[PDB]
């Protein structure tokens, strides 16, 4: 075995998912399914090109490509693509391995996968991306179709990278095909999806705590410790205010936006958008805060989480990347007072905090307990509007606003209930003890992957 | 011509259609489809491949693979594919020539055309099955896509086989497109469909009962003479009895399911559910039958047809196979009583039974006269499920068991009208007697499959 | 079994070589290789397509055209096209049948497979034909490719066709490979091919009877039993005579031109030629036997095959076409006193005829027996020039004749010797008897071809 | 950034390479080649694949396939397939890293690459070799391609797992091409392949010893420490015994075989050809060693290297894996008074052992100088022939073996007169300090890849 690589984060994923596929009744039930578990880790297909383009000053630069496609039991390969200079093989390994069941539970067509390269779109010209998008879908085209693989966006990708994309691949396929998504007027794509990643994010934000008080408490009087900046960030933020949530935390990376004034004072819309506006720019907090009036609204304290100066927090949302919250963070996280650790990032939470929170909840029995949020669970949104987006590119058709959203809320809420049914008792017997929704959301997209690779001859 | 190989169902069905497409008004207006005769009877393209298998013992086994794409001057190559030991290209061509004016009768787009081997899938394991289907897919796959052939299933490939000839094409081609009908949650198919041909087959049983007595007579107080254990049988009966549709024939094979008290006793719907649960289980009536309920319930007369104990059926519904009423039978039943000689299936009245039926209803003039029933002028339903299927496998989404059955019972009704209006007059002079139904269908389909063949340029 | 179709060709070849090979010491030695014999039989692809073009009236004229790719072990497919009113699939997979182990014999890095339609070029003028060409072109290119399947010529496809099918398969494809043979000039050819079909006609006819007498005699004092009309039968004829040979048999089909002084007089080679040239003029021999040049030298008998006046022939060369040799005409041949039929056709002899001939020579101990000739024993000739053909397109330049008839003559040579050492004492024990011929070439021939689908996982 | 993964033998491969370079005259006179290096380095695409397979019990058995294209600057992709159960990608990044400069060294129109998986071909049926291979030709042929792909054979892929993966890929592609290396005779003849690369290593050995020495030393009463079994090392003690010398050394994976007698005693033909026999069936060299005249001759070392215990030693040919000699042995090596120190593999000699040997080479002016001979060196020529056979499948056609080994001698005589010509020029040589021969190798087949690149606009 020693023979195989090491990749420290899709390890940690797979012995999540086994370790809470195996405490269950599921597998009791139908033992075939461990053999199962061999097949759907090993990725159907991994691809990994060398991308070659001319920088401003005229000079070669090398980087490296990936595409990940995972699986395709359910549908044709759907992920993102993310131009990150920390991206490598590990990481779009963990992500098209999360994607593939965050893509089942949620009741869609579209498989797995994800692409992406150690390209650092940072202190790059727009000819600098130009010239390394059409460079980098020549080496690409070979391996994706409009049933093939249908590339996205993700954490580098934006609407001018997926743009480029899609003019070279215009230009030496001669299609015009549906073949990537986070496209617009220009391009052909789709309302809300631009913006569908901050929407999905907020919607599940506002859906896992709606859940959390089970419907019985608004954002009354409830401090909401939302991370990260930009997109999603900025959705959330402007639907969490709605119910007089109180808006204490948007920590960038390092410089933590949280309220002097913890009892009273709260954040503005205009001011998370000309956050997001400023994150755009590619700049980080600096004059948004120093300015008089986010001055007097927050406070600044760079080089610490906001896990240390909650300011007795209400609802725990880590949201800027994968293990943002440690276990002594976890730690201060439950002392403070928190019940709802709503997690809205794909690993952000520790494997040691994930522990430490349900030997908690288990030994918190009633609704002072902290209820756990993994990441597929949540989320989402995004990839259901890109599915839809690629559904009317298929169509030859553009969908209305009121059509789209009428979808979803409609799709979602379905699979929701999908979901909870999966997980009414089988595992986690929760008999008067809070349930465990990571053993709720892993065997319910399990069961539908499985059966479907099942159902075509891929295990036996 | 003694060249031409002797196809005999194929030859049938072609005498059959010219001797009605001869005496027709179509025939004296435009003479020139004549020549279009000549075209429609020499199918576009028909493969036939070697498909070279491993058993369970670990032997080689070898088989015979075909696929008939008759035509396509409609739309693309639509039919099933049979796993039967008595399958060769005579019961493929006739069974595709049928197709293409089932298909064209019923207001759907697609083309004829059937696949198909020589395959039993009798006494295989699970494991036999998904090999044969792989190596079967394979070297199909060569010669189908998703606007060339999309093939479906018929008797021997039921869902299992589907799945697995799906999963291989998925494969060897890295497409996932909608080339095969006959899917579901697991491979991305439709509603309605996994039940369409009992769904198609008893909608057009109620049909032609209804137009039958033309409204004026439901099935109350009627025998019925259901045939098969398919679900050609099952939802026949379920729907039948519905309306007070004593039931007095479920002949499998060779066991005739016939009430012993044909005055009052009927069969129940759960019986037929066991019967179904049964036939999985590959198990003929027997052990059905034997049991107290279903020994109270009816009497067993295995090794002849139910015509010749009939017990006065009021309408006979052959839907066993081709030639399933012999001449005596059909004497039989025109000497029982019935006026309705419903046959279910594509030829499964004889030829000469056919003729002495046309015979006898031209010298019954009245109501009591026996009114015949083809094949294709009825069991549509499934292949217009078929093309909903695909026709939502494009537009990649899912349509509701609503939006589906509302497509449905809304299309099929317009085609109706369409045969019905078209046999208005033509040929079939009908003056105080009952017109023909063959005759009218015939014309009603070759009409438009010859005008798109001429408009296409394929005969001039 | 009776749902295959019956094909009276196939099955009797098939049924020679179950025979042949049952009779054996290889099936002993290996009884692995009996189920080889199953796979072998079926055709790996079989493909039949609808022909429609127009002719000169302006009419639609419909066709069908056969392609039947048997075995591809050893090569690429490589077989002819015949445009005959009399081909179907029997007769089509029986030659192809041959001609895999005509190729396997030969020692040549060539599969099997045959084409062809029931097109008639009789009577049809030169766009007639050319438009067929185009029509057959565009169904076929469908299927074909420089790797996949290189169609050459044979009984009905001329230089005209086979240039008229090169023009269209240029056009649709936009490729100019070498995907058939039988080219020039003006299509980039070959040289000795233009003449092959007679130049491997008449080399194995001279080392037929050159091995027959073992070298011990040349043709002096011989009599020929040359069977057909101009190209084969020329070119046969023409270095027959060389050696003091004398023809006694030019029979077209009905007309035998048997020379009225069998002693004395025989053919010369302006009149062969003449022959051929009337033959390429589609006119058989009438106006040919009413010149007094020619009435002076041959009696006409039509009606009659030359067995019957062979005026006591010493080699018996029967070379029209199948089954030209019946049993009484066989028995003719041996009350005459041949010993040597050198058939040079496919099944040129009867099956009743080739067991008397076997038990006559194994009762005719010593060199007065009579020696069989199996057709793939004689011919490939053509088929070794074809490849080369083949060979040199691949190589994108043109061979000289010297190179050509180098490559040859020296190949083939080889082969022979393989094609007998490979016989050698392979049962047959001819402990004093003449050794059997057809049990050889069988042998040698079915050896290799399941060897390689063996080795290539086909058969296990 | 570290988030480039860790490839340790890769990284020794380029840091050789690195190191090469820089301590060169290359670089000084042309600084541009500088980023070349950097883009050399980067696979330029990468393809790992999962293979599904049914084992002889009926299982699912799940495996990795990859397939690393390094270099297409000189010709299409060319590179081995090996299936061993320590495939991985760093193995295969490195073996494909030394082929890219193997045959641009050799004066071969073939680029770089290598394939495999993690297949262990030991201990299975013939059947589950079957399947395997079967799958994994099914997920490669996508990525295979005669002008993009040409996978060859290596340690695991022997003749049968060719002729599998061949037949396999026959039937998905439909096309009978030269895609593979290393077929049958039949079926793309392969000529003196075996043979080929056994005596390359004493040829470079002679040539060296003549040339060191000033014509003073020849192969005539040496000793050789030849190691590994089969292949290389078989041919290699066949060159060595038939010139004259000595073999005291055929050590495998387990122990090794010495001679007890070192001044007269050898392993004669016979007992070679026994163990290549005992060799194809997997089992160890331990029970040849227990055969009496085996016995009698050689006295077994298990566990331990042979290179210590032969004592003095002329030559080495460590011919058995990688880094099989360690620095401690490269002193032994030392003090056993060996001369010339050649391998039979890629990376034969530990880093540490190579910079011994390197660093003792510039000592012992004239013989002795134990010197140091990498693997690209001296392993070559059946790389050639597997290039002739492309050659061969290219023009349709089969070689002789004459015209074959004449090709394989041109080749092998201008490889080594080129890698000789370019000596000096970029290494120093000091004042006859026997000048290192692992440089002049490395220079000679970048400076030409690196020319390739630029000359097509790879790197500028």
């Amino acid at each position: 075995m020693s023979n195989l690589p090491v990749e420290p984060e899709f390890e940690q994923a797979y012995k999540e998912l086994a370790s809470t596929l195996e405490n269950s009744t599921l597998f009791q039930k139908n033992p075939e399914y461990r053999k199962a578990l061999a097949v759907v880790s090993v990725p159907e297909r991994v691809i990994q090109f060398r991308v070659v383009w001319e920088n401003d000053k005229g000079e070669v630069q090398v980087n490296r490509g990936f595409r990940v496609q995972f699986n395709s039991a359910l549908g044709p390969y759907k992920g993102g693509l993310r131009f990150h200079p920390s991206v490598n093989l590990s990481i779009l390994k963990f992500l098209g391995f999360e994607q593939i069941f965050k893509n089942a539970l949620t009741g869609l067509n579209m498989g797995g996968g994800k692409g992406g390269s150690d390209f650092d779109p940072k202190g790059k010209s727009d000819s600098e991306i130009r010239r390394f998008c059409v460079a980098f879908m020549t080496e690409l085209c070979r391996h994706i179709g409009a049933d093939t693989d249908v590339p996205a966006g993700d954490i580098g990708v934006t609407g001018r990278e997926i743009g480029y994309l899609f003019g070279q691949y215009r230009k030496l396929r001669n299609s015009w095909e549906g073949v990537l998504t986070g496209k617009g007027g220009s391009w052909g794509g789709s309302l809300i999806r631009p913006e569908a990643t901050g929407y999905g994010v907020v919607y599940y934000v506002e859906h896992m705590i709606a859940h959390a008080t089970n419907g019985a408490e608004s954002f009354a009087g409830k401090r909401v410790a939302i991370s990260g900046s930009g997109n999603v960030a900025q959705y959330a933020a402007l639907k969490v205010i709605e119910l007089g949530g109180r808006v204490v935390s948007l920590s960038d990376s390092q410089g933590s936006l949280i309220v002097k004034d913890t009892a009273k004072d709260s954040f503005t819309p205009a001011e998370i958008d000309a956050i997001a506006a400023l994150k755009v720019d590619r700049k980080q907090i600096a004059e948004l805060v120093t300015d008089a009036a986010f001055a007097d609204k927050f406070t600044y304290l760079p080089g610490q989480r906001p896990w240390v100066h909650v300011g007795a927090v209400d609802v725990a949302l880590p949201s800027a990347t994968q293990n943002e919250v440690s276990g002594e963070e976890a730690q201060a996280l439950i002392a403070a007072g928190c019940k709802f650790i709503a997690e809205g990032s794909n690993m952000g939470c520790t494997q040691a905090a994930i522990d430490a929170f349900e030997a908690h909840r288990e030994a918190n029995k009633g609704a002072a307990a902290i209820w756990y949020a993994p990441g597929k669970a949540a989320n989402a949104g995004g990839v259901a509007v890109s599915g839809l987006e690629m559904a009317q590119n298929s169509a030859r058709l553009s969908w209305t606003a009121e059509e789209v959203d009428a979808r979803l809320k409609d799709i979602m809420k379905s699979c929701f209930q999908n979901g909870l049914d999966t997980a009414k008792e089988y595992a986690t017997p929760a008999d008067g003890i809070l349930p465990s929704l990571v053993t709720g959301s892993n065997i319910a997209g399990f069961t539908k992957v499985a059966a479907a690779m099942k159902d075509q001859g891929d295990w036996w």
